[PDB]
């Protein structure tokens, strides 16, 4: 209700292209308040298309509830702009998406970072079931790394991601919390393989099959067997046999309490987490909710 | 003591002069984070002598307590770099200071921002005092704005004659209760929005015209209620001026019925912010607790 602010073009302006979504283009931007002489950065998405009273009439309603998250790992929608062209708009994460991250610093990530994003995956997708709210869209694109030690979950029930999805959700549309629970594996075995492609080289129209006859992603190398089991069992075909968010939050925390006996990482001991005077000084500059 | 930073030259520089102190020049200044792309926006003040490792310690034992303080309406040391010149590192207020703030928004501030104003003003110094720390250099120009309904006062613990009690003047003694003189002459800049106090006075001959019983005059926008508050802050005994905690509930009442204590041309069309747009204010600028 009061989570969602309806903006005027004036009062923002798209800057720089950042990358593009399924449905629509995202912006680097400015946000200039009226009367004022500031200039905030943000992050802008035009919609492909479709501006109607009556689909603006579920994009407002559907916007009123992702506006409507408060977790420190899920990203709110702060504003909305119904002209022409839909256009939403977020905090900016400066550093970008986990997954060109990941891709990016593959020689200095070490094991006690990645098992806390793995963490924090889960708790951002445990308050969404929560809030009965179904990702469908999980994956290391849409996990943004608001600080290093900080990541948050965007983009959630906007409903094709066929390498990421359940076969269920390939085979009959069916997204549950369990299917999500699937996206969930493959975005650990992104982090894990530092931004490997899943399935590289298979045509999307033939996944379903290689997952009928059992094949799943290999077991990345830095991965111990310990967190190759919680990612096969993240891709059984019964859903309920898959694990739940909230296990999964316990489990890797645990190894995160002993993060080089369960990640095997070259060179792991001399790349490790900020101390308490590196921590405190990134939130006292940019990133001063709790957590 | 971990709540001080020791800063390397190489992961931060100067970009623009924000204006001067007389300890130093304050500069808007980027923090490259090691082994990182991004960059963060920073205050840098460079102390303009070029101090030696003695100097150095007496800097660094004061600097870790001016890294202590944890109230939303006080700025907190960040960091430090210690070269030829001490270089000081805080969080960037983007909206400046309320001084300028209110010159350059004269006539355009309802009387709801002002009583806030004051209040937060004498929730942060009544912190100080509370930690057992002086002030010594209140004004309008050492109280920044991070956003419109959230300012924040700097520069504190260690001449500005105008804003000195008669005490600190004749005798240099700088208790919490010449603080309150000084609290008193801010909310005289802020009431006048930005005017000198004794302007076209020397400075040489203010403690004349106080020991006289002159003191600055009511500004047309306050009705005498504020007006008395402001001048029990300049009573010459030290005890008869108010406390910060007396001054935070004074305030408070004025601001529960603004229109009544401050009388301004058009006041009924200029408010405060919507639940909406000071929870769009929060999330990307002030992610901070707060009242
Ligand atoms: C006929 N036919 C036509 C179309 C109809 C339709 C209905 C609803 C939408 C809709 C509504 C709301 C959103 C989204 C999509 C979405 O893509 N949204 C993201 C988000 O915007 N991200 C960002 N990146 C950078 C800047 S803004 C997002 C942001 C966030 F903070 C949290 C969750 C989230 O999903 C929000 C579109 C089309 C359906 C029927
Ligand atoms: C002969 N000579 C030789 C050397 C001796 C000496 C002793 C102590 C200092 C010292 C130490 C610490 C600070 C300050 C000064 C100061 O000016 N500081 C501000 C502050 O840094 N402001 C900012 N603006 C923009 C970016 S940083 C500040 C920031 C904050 F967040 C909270 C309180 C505060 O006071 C901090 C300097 C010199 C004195 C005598
Ligand atoms: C990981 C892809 C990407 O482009 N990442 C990225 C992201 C930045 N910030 C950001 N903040 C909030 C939301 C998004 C965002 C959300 N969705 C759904 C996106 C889709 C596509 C792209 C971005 C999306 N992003 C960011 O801030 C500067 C930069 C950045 N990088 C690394 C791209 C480099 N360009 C500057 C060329
Ligand atoms: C009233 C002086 C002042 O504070 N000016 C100021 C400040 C900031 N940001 C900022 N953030 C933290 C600390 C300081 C700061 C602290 N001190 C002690 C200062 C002394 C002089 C100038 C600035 C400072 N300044 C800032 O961020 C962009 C902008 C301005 N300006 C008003 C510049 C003028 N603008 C209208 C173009």
């Amino acid at each position: 209700q009061a989570l969602l602010r309806i903006l005027k073009e004036t009062e923002f302006k798209k800057i720089k292209v950042l990358g593009s979504g399924a449905f629509g283009t995202v912006y680097k931007g400015l946000w200039i308040p009226e009367g004022e002489k500031v200039k905030i950065p943000v992050a802008i998405k035009e919609l492909r298309e479709a501006t109607s009273p009556k689909a603006n009439k579920e994009i407002l309603d559907e916007a009123y509830v992702m506006a409507s998250v408060d977790n420190p790992h899920v990203c709110r929608l702060l504003g909305i702009c119904l002209t022409s062209t839909v256009q939403l708009i977020t905090q900016l994460m400066p550093f970008g998406c986990l997954l060109d991250y990941v891709r990016e610093h593959k020689d200095n990530i070490g094991s006690q970072y990645l098992l806390n994003w793995c963490v924090q995956i889960a708790k951002g997708m445990n308050y969404l079931e929560d809030r009965r709210l179904v990702h469908r869209d999980l994956a290391a694109r849409n996990v943004l790394v608001k600080t290093p030690q900080h990541v948050k979950i965007t983009d959630f029930g906007r409903a094709v991601p066929i390498k990421w999805m359940a076969l269920e959700s390939i085979l009959h549309r069916i997204y549950t919390h369990q299917s999500d629970v699937w996206s969930y594996g493959v975005t650990v075995w992104e982090l894990m393989t530092f931004g490997s492609k899943p399935y590289d080289g298979i045509p999307a129209s033939e996944i379903s099959s290689i997952l009928e006859k059992g094949e799943r992603l290999p077991q990345p190398p830095i991965c111990t067997i310990d967190v190759y089991m919680i990612m096969r069992k993240c891709w059984m075909i019964d859903a309920d046999s898959r694990p739940k968010f909230r296990e999964l939050i316990i489990e890797f925390s645990k190894m995160a309490r002993d993060p080089q006996r369960y990640l095997v990482i070259q060179g792991d001991e001399r790349m490790h987490l900020p101390s308490p005077t590196d921590s405190n000084f990134y939130r006292a500059l940019m990133d001063e909710e709790d957590m």
